[PDB]
């Protein structure tokens, strides 16, 4: 009984939909009206007391926080679909590599790419103008992150190894949005990042969420 | 060959020292002068390209990002010292519980308790005044986090089970600092949180970092 509680335009929720499709799982996307302030009132507060989407439910097991859910799915449904984990589970070196990688995207990438997608895709919805100063400022930090990935991808085929992992997946939602923004120049101006981005986004599980 | 590269007053570095002591490991705390801008220049940039502490090194394996290091230690040195992981490793329910818990402290707790410790312990160092408006604002969010923990701790003895895990440990550094601040009233005004805080901070591995 898989029920994802969220908003289909949310980057955090899309992150959970892709992982679900990646494991050919069946679920029901229970929509939460963020505009009606639903998430900030019972009974959603019993699903996520911090009042945010997504919230998840695998039968009786309840979770929230998108990366905690992806990891749950990754293990709980390991012997099914694509392996979103390291190839050799006994390799501590591959474990440490993915740990850093999942810590990096969450602290260094996500915060920047979100502010950038907001200023350039959600503000424009309500006819607001993008703060050009902020945009350029956050773009400076993202190029820094991408220069590090450019290094990683010259050795590895993916961010945490020669295999597609949750590390790469966590970026997908944010990258899809930035792609339809002039910010896409940062991904294209780097050879490895460009190729890598065109790989992870042209995946059918990825194409099923846009 | 364990060498921790950081600053002994850093919350993120203390988080790595406690885990190390918890596994009775031996290491060398290589100090980085943040004041001299060391971390923002080679060769530290080769240890952590994002220029922050801590940076770690277990012989040849290099890491950074404090929670990625703790998890490394937790597994790489599992059959040694205190088990900073779930009691039953095959219990997916206990896995999911700790995943959410580690995602929660990092997103909901750490950001607040840091801003609160800065405004009230590091600003006062340089004779600066604490922004009373900010303090009260961030304290409102922390009480929210602590109300959720108060719920958790009424069922569990610790945050992710009846056992001391990396979930509880990650909070230790921030809590030590807030304790010597009027912010300690939020931890004391809640029965379970109070008792739990007095448990995790009176641990010898915890007492070795203040």
């Amino acid at each position: 009984g898989i029920k994802v509680f969220g908003h289909p335009a949310s980057i955090a929720t899309r992150r959970v939909l892709i992982a679900l499709h990646e494991k050919n799982l069946d679920f029901e996307l229970v929509h939460v009206e963020l505009k009606d302030g639903e998430h900030k009132k019972e009974p959603f507060l019993s699903r996520n007391p911090f009042g945010q989407v997504p919230a998840f439910e695998d039968g009786d097991l309840k979770l929230f926080e998108s990366r905690a859910i992806t990891q749950y799915i990754a293990h709980r449904y390991e012997n099914q679909g694509t392996n979103l984990l390291q190839t050799d589970s006994k390799n501590i070196s591959q474990y440490a590599i993915m740990a850093i990688g999942m810590q990096v995207e969450d602290h260094q990438f996500d915060p920047v790419a979100s502010k950038l997608a907001f200023e350039q895709i959600f503000k424009s919805i309500y006819g607001l103008t993008t703060d050009e100063a902020v945009v350029a400022e956050e773009e400076a930090k993202l190029a820094k992150v991408l220069d590090v990935y450019e290094a990683r991808l010259k050795e590895f085929k993916y961010l945490a190894g020669e295999t597609f992992t949750l590390t790469d997946l966590h970026h997908i939602p944010a990258i899809q949005y930035l792609l339809g923004t002039p910010t896409k120049k940062l991904f294209t101006e780097r050879p490895r990042v460009n190729e890598w981005v065109a790989e992870i986004t042209k995946r059918p599980a990825s194409e099923k969420v846009q």
